[PDB]
């Protein structure tokens, strides 16, 4: 099942970051990465004050919930990513959730199809809406769409 899941990253240089998800995420127990593309930056606004980060959106296709595919992801950004102490401070780290799981109704913690904050998230929904801008479904909206009319409009390409 093609599920999505929204790397995040910041700090000086995300690229190492991003590549930590995209090691796991790669090539998961039985998961096996599909569409991945549309890098960006991302305004901090909150965790921290340093503009810069490094988001794209991630759809692959997953056998397990994101309850495992999650751990696995951040398991990497947990032991890669710096975090020779939980990342020690704001910046770096990664941060992806799952915003689909196959177009199909499933809510609870870890996995939510219909996705919450995604309106207010137009820095994980623009992305994905490159790669793949018919999931709509889920919710009954589209993912810029949604973002369009709540969050921007559409970001700058980094």
């Amino acid at each position: 099942t093609v599920a999505y899941i929204a790397i995040g990253s910041n700090l000086a240089s995300p690229l190492e970051q991003v590549n930590a998800a995209l090691k796991a995420l790669g090539d998961i127990p039985e998961s096996h990465i599909l569409t991945v593309s549309s890098f960006y930056r991302t305004p901090p606004l909150g965790p921290q004050d340093q503009p810069d980060y490094l988001n794209a959106a991630v759809a692959l296709e997953t056998s397990l919930a994101p309850e495992e595919l999650l751990n696995h992801t951040q398991r990497i950004e947990l032991q890669q990513g710096r975090v020779r102490k939980a990342e020690r401070w704001g910046p770096r780290t990664l941060d992806l959730d799952i915003m689909l799981f196959g177009n199909e109704v499933i809510n609870t913690e870890r996995l939510t199809v219909p996705h919450y904050d995604m309106k207010n998230r137009g820095f994980m929904l623009w992305p994905l809406f490159e790669i793949a801008p018919e999931l709509v479904f889920p919710d009954g909206e589209m993912l810029r769409q949604i973002l369009h009319t709540r969050a921007f409009d559409k970001l700058n390409k980094w």
